[PDB]
Formats: C-alpha cells, sequence, structure tokens
C-alpha cells in the first residue's frame, strides 16, 4: 500500500445524515466536500455506518 | 488490507440471539443497526459464534 | 489476514475425544458448540491432534 | 513498494486551486513543476482534495 | 499464514529412526501419534533430517 | 524485495540539469556514470524531478 | 514462509570440497548426511560458494 | 525471500575493473571466484556500478 493511508470513509444513508467522515491512520475527521470523498474513494474503502453505531466504532478505532 | 481494521463480526443463529457484535482492532462492540453490519461485511469477515462460546473467544481476543 | 485471528482448531478422531479446542492469538480455549467450530473454520485452519500430543503442542504454543 | 516513498499527490479541480501538493513519508510539500508531478505519478497515487478539506487531512497525515 | 505456527516436522528414513519430531515456533517437540503428524502436515512442511544432523539443526533453531 | 535497496533515481529533463541522483535507503547521492544509472534502473524506479522541486523532496526523504 | 527457516545451503564443486553447510536463521552449521541436504533443499535454496569465499560470506551472515 | 540474504552483486564493465563485489545484509565483500558469483546470482540481483560511483553507493548502503 503505497498511499501511506489506512482507514475508511463512513456515512449513513439513514434519515439522520452526518455527512461523510473518515478514519485516516487512526484519526477521525469530517469530509466536507464531495470532491474529497471521491478522491479518497480512490485509495481507501467507503462503508456505511449508522449514526447510532458511530460512537462504538470510535471506541474501537482509538 | 487498506482499511486499517482487523477483526470480525459475530452472531449466533441459535435460540438465544445477542444480535451482531464485532471485534475491531481488539475491541469488542455491539452493533445496533443492519446498515452497519452490511457496511462492515464489506471489509471484515462475518462468522457464527454460539452464545455459550463468546466468553472464551473474549479471553483469546483481549 | 483481515480477521485479526491467528491460530487453529484442533481435535482428535481417536477413541478418547476432548471435543474441539483452539489456539487463538496464542491463547488456548475450549469450543463447546458445533456452531462456533463451523464459524471459526471459515477463518482459521482445523487440524487433528491426538490427545497424547496436546501437552507438547501446548508447550510450543506458549 | 521498492521506491521508499509512501504518500500521495493532491490537488483540487475547484475554483480556489492550490496547485499540486503531496504527502511524502508523512511530510507535506508543495510541488512547483509539472515535470515533478508526472514523475511522482509514476510511484504514488494522485487524488483530489478540496481546498476546504486540506486542514483535516493535514491533521490525519501528521 | 493464518495458523500462527512456523516450523517443520522432521524425521529420518535411516536405520536409527527417532520417530517424528517438530520445531513449532522455535520449540522442539516429539510427536507421539500418526494422527498428529497428519494434522500438522496440513499447515507446516515436513522434511528429512538425519539422526546425525539433529544436533546442529537444534543449534540453529534455538 | 531481495535487493536491500529502497529508493529511486531522479533527474530533470529541463534546461537546468543536475545530472542523476538517487535516494537509496534514505541517503541522497549523486550518480556520476551512465553505467551506474543503468545498473540501478534494474532494481529501483527512475523518475523526473525538476531542479526547483529537489529541495522540498529532500525535506521529505529526510 | 511457514517453515520458520531463513537461509541457504552452500557447497563447492571445486577440487577442495568442504562438504555441505548452511546458514539457518543466521547460524552456520555443517550438514553431514545426504538425507539432511535433500530435506533442507525442500525449504531453502542451495547455492555454490567457493572455499576461498566462505570467510567473507561468514562475515556478512554474522 | 527465503534465503535470509538481501543485497546485490556489483561490478563494472568499464576499463578499471574491480572484479565482482557484493552487499550482503549491509556488509560489503569482495568475491574471489566465478563459482560464488554464479551461486549468489541465484538469490540476489546483479547490477553494474562504475568504479567512480562505488564510494557514494557505499555511503548509502552503510
Amino acid at each position: 500500500n503505497v498511499s501511506g493511508v489506512q482507514g475508511f470513509l463512513f456515512h449513513t444513508d439513514g434519515k439522520e445524515s452526518y455527512g461523510y467522515r473518515a478514519f485516516i491512520n487512526g484519526v477521525e475527521i469530517g469530509i466536507k466536500d464531495i470532491e474529497t470523498v471521491q478522491g479518497f474513494q480512490q485509495i481507501i474503502p467507503s462503508i456505511n455506518i449508522s449514526h447510532s453505531d458511530v460512537e462504538a466504532i470510535r471506541k474501537a478505532m482509538k
């Protein structure tokens, strides 16, 4: 993996969107623009996580 | 493995269901929503574990 | 190996069964239910070890 | 990966261009010349990042 | 290598047989039963080592 | 990678040549002879970097 | 590499034989029996080194 | 790479030959015999390095 990035994008398609976020090298960030989502989709996976589950996933990606 | 996640989802098809859970980077979490299960099934395996065996698996998975 | 598990299931088909056990990440456990055996067979190998040899294998997986 | 380089080029196709930049082994640099962009595109990925998201990516990429 | 085992079985086909033995994660053990030999042949290689050479191999294999 | 070398050759085809250089295992060197360039091109990549960008790349390969 | 062995067998076909030797996990040993040579040829490479060069190779495999 | 060797042979086809040499696990050695060159060409690459560039390569290869 030449990119130097490990992690994933996450979002929900449920009624209660939080937009897109990512874990990148163990750091959680918000992604504001569509362009950046598409850019990182070239190099890391993009999965669905419901709003109610984000807190637990945060615990495990710490 | 670009995702930065090692682990697995687990559930039982037996009578005493505990829903879905996962080990994610050595942290055990409960998973509240179907969308999250399907999200993580994109990047980690999903296996069956009896209610009766979770305690021993917990011991191995720190 | 995305599962975060290294190890193997072991059992004997000799007259003197000890059921199924596993080394998971260097930790020995007993597996009580058939469902759990089949689940872990999705991600780690499953080999035969006679009852008389388990003590030596324990020494080496310590 | 024989190059000894992990990282990526990034740029925006939006209105507020910042040219090309890169993370190379966790160091952020600006890239002044087209020849260098084309050189590094031989060994590292090249993705789109909005001007608005660079600050968060910076935080993840140390 | 998902098994968490690195090592090999060894035996001699010469006149002074010592049965089967193995190095498993740098620990030397004797193997008492055919079932165990066949089990481990599923996950580690099995080679020939003369009785006369075991002492030197021991020195290398710590 | 059996060669024990990670890095790359770099040069510019711009008007202002600095000849060939390389980062080899994090050490920057000049390559004076054509024979050596061709030799290392057998084992590491060879990319273009403009003279104006070498200073930044040096910073990141430190 | 599941064998837990890194190294090589070496011998000379020059007039001045030293028999077979090996570096196994950074430890030099002599191999006395043909059976052991053939056994290790299943898992590590077997190359030619002249008697006059063994001293230098020893220096580098230390 | 099962050999436990990382490195390369080097020589020059220029007028000032130094014979064959190698870096083997970060140690530079001279190689006295053709048989050894052919042996190591089985496990490590063999490249051209001008007499004039050896000093710089030495600096990188520690």
